[PDB]
């Protein structure tokens, strides 16, 4: 059991991935992405960068 | 990697370890344990348990 399977979507509660850089956990399921910072995942809304168009397209 | 590997404790910035019961980020570091409420790690002093005397030991693997 890892950390990223347990934790979900403080808006949606759908799951989260840690992104590219690895400074944010991406949550597609509400099209926000949660700030990491000073080591704490940051979950707000209040906080949340809204995911851009292409982060919102399925790559596939 | 891991997230682990990337989030630190808030007070001492010291590693935390999945709790046993997988419910909270513990820091022997600072002597919490971070409670984990339906999937939010909540990591403030305020909101956390202290570690009681028998996980602050060091974990004793051979017998004595």
């Amino acid at each position: 059991t890892k950390l990223l399977d347990i934790l979900a979507c403080p808006i949606c509660k759908g799951p989260l991935k840690l992104s590219a850089d690895k400074t944010e956990l991406i949550s597609k399921g509400a099209g926000l992405a949660y700030p990491i910072r000073d080591g704490i995942p940051v979950m707000l809304e209040s906080e949340a960068r809204t995911l851009t168009t292409e982060e919102r397209l399925d790559k596939l």
